[PDB]
């Protein structure tokens, strides 16, 4: 094993690889979400953009984890990437609900990894998560909750109109 | 026939002239759409602008086809231009539905011309269409589908309010 | 009829639509003229350019009339566009003679419309014509007469040489 | 199926999704290659950089395919992502040999997709591949062949020295 | 054969080499044309320049074909270059007639190569021709036809005068 | 013969034409050398570049000779261009040896032409050679000898490694 590796458990190494799979799976989900909102029969450009930007953010999260794995002397191992949970995503409301579920699963994986780092006394790992992931996730989940509340307020009234207005005046 | 003309069938030449007629007819339709939304009793400025810009795009499409006809040594022939299918265009929803129908007819004419070019082994024609028309049309039709979905979401609720909001927050 | 419409007769409205047809027909004629001078067996680039620029000017004239129709609360109605009077345009002299005939027909239509506006006491219409069309047409017809005189002086001598020289030293 | 979808076969749609999987698998392989060359006991920074930049290029290829899938009205479907073929990559020579094998498999998939597009008369697909993938792949494979020849010339002599020199004077 | 070569037939490879010979032969012809118009007893500087610039364009065409041959893994093979068809080129009219004959032979060779690429399902080759040669040739042939018409118009009248005027007012 | 021609022998005229053939033949050889080093199975980019730049230099030499031929009132005559002496060029060492042989043949042709100019008392010719060719050739041959010595020093040791290092650290 590495000439560089120091205080880096095989348990963290493996969990890191699993987290990479989760983030790339999340990126794939957002790719599918984005392109669904680009369909001529859905056509909510601002929604498409919001998800496509998240696909990039999650890929970037994976890359950051991969770089860290090499910095610590672990070995990146890639697994098959499951396709997204749906082929069609319903309304903006349905899609944002699915996004916040996804982000909470990522968040919980991050927290689990942190707890493992703390159990293994791996402060570099803890700092890495604290510095590049935990706050970003909190911020993102908050934003999603904000959106959900606004989408919900709009679409009790008259649903199509509310969906359009949200896209035009919050997302675009 | 031309000193320049090479691999340019009489069938493509004629189809090009017909496509010019279709694009100018489309430009005329958008001129009528634009000015209908400028009526004091319709008064949706952002809708007027969206259609007036399309009238310009379609005229520009025609000109591009005419320039190409001369570059290949074909002879532009102009025919009468039929007036638009309607004198009044209803709501923003009605108008966008009519626009996407129109654009799909243009798209199908483009695809037909491409197939003719491919049957005649005219790769300059194919490239010309691929480069200046097929993607533009795809993009435009997608945008229209996006708009339609947003208009529809807005105007199940309460129709006038939705029509106003769309114009103000997506189009203007 | 319009919430905006005021002092705008149905007779002017209809004449405006007819003038739009005439200007678009003129634009089509100039498109054909331009591309004829681009043939490898005609090959007078400066002549091609002079006509292609006029096609744009006439389309722009039509658009200006269409915008005005909507500003006054009239309804644009488009008709078939007749093809140009010729498929081949002869010499630069022949082509300029045909252009000045065309421009005089446009001019006379403009004057007729003005007289109708004056009979209907429609000073907005009169001003619109006076401001954006009557002087432009006068200027253009003068320029064409200038060209014709110079073309004619050149091509009594030795015709091909004169045609080349005009293109090179006046048009290009 | 889509309001936008036109001339886009289910066979191409599916092949596109498969190509996305291949490009993301390639990106994963390059992530593993990059981090292997960052190990303290391998320590060839210029090699690490060369592979890490390729991981980004392949992810970007996938994204471009996903964007195109949505533009055509197809539906992105993601599958599990297999881990890379090796956990340790040997020498720079071994690694470059594995890279060129990988790139040739991507190239052949691209060519297969093109042939399918050509069989389905899908010129947008053909152009998309021709414009954004086929030449890039050719260029890349050439570069890899160049590197391989230079690596091989260096490491018949005295292997460690050659590996160092290549990294320092070609890659860094 | 090449480590890079993929979908590149021996028939295209050979035809490419032949096209290189044709373009370099064309460059040589234009070199001779240029210098003939520089003779003290011909002395038409603008004609000399027009041909000398074409010699450069054709050499550049050859180089572009050679670069492409290497990119595809073909092997450039050079053959003897035949001298130009004439040692003296007559008038500007004679010379432009010879130029357009030459350009049409190049054009037909380009079209033949395209057809071969299409028969071999070599879309990189087709795109290469479409993108860097077919339109350039069309444009050039059109320009030559334009010149020929202007030269001919000038020199029915009084030949020396027309030849001078063309050089001074179109070419210089 | 020319209105301009003065003190320019038919012997020099003919030798100039022959030198043009030699320089274009040299340019062709360098085109083949360049593209050989671009093969995926040779892959020495810096070597490819060094030869491709020489192909341009030799074409430029030919053009300079052609311009001079016209300035003196001679008549450019082009002959077939023989293909290069090899289809594959071996190692960088083999290729540089072939290049210096070629350059010495060009140099000797230049010297022969100078001697002919001196025998014919043609000081314009002598100056032309002295000013634009003899020193360039000396400089180039010296550079090649420098390269050869460095290539040879590198590839007694361990040949592949030396070939790579030379390309990376001298050529690239
Ligand atoms: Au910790
Ligand atoms: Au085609
Ligand atoms: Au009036
Ligand atoms: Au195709
Ligand atoms: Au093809
Ligand atoms: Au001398
Ligand atoms: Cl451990
Ligand atoms: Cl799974
Ligand atoms: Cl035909
Ligand atoms: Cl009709
Ligand atoms: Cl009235
Ligand atoms: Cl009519
Ligand atoms: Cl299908
Ligand atoms: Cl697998
Ligand atoms: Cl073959
Ligand atoms: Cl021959
Ligand atoms: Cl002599
Ligand atoms: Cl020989």
């Amino acid at each position: 094993s590495s000439q560089i590796r120091q205080n880096y458990s095989t348990e963290v190494e493996a969990a890191v690889n699993r987290l990479v799979n989760l983030y790339l799976r999340a990126s794939y989900t957002y790719l599918s979400l984005g392109f669904y909102f680009d369909r001529d029969d859905v056509a909510l450009e601002g929604v498409c953009h919001f998800f496509r930007e998240l696909a990039e953010e999650k890929r970037e999260g994976a890359e950051r984890l991969l770089k860290m794995q090499n910095q610590r002397g672990g070995r990146a191992l890639f697994q098959d990437l499951q396709k997204p949970s749906q082929d069609e995503w319903g309304t903006t409301l349905d899609a944002m609900k699915a996004a916040i579920v996804l982000e909470k699963s990522l968040n919980q994986a991050l927290l689990d990894l942190h707890a493992l780092g703390s159990a293994q006394a791996d402060p570099h790992l803890c700092d890495f998560l604290e510095s590049h992931f935990l706050d970003e996730e909190v911020k993102l989940i908050k934003k999603m909750g904000d959106h959900l509340t606004n989408i919900q307020r709009l679409v009790g009234s008259q649903a199509g109109l509310g969906e359009y207005l949200f896209e035009r005046l919050t997302l675009k």
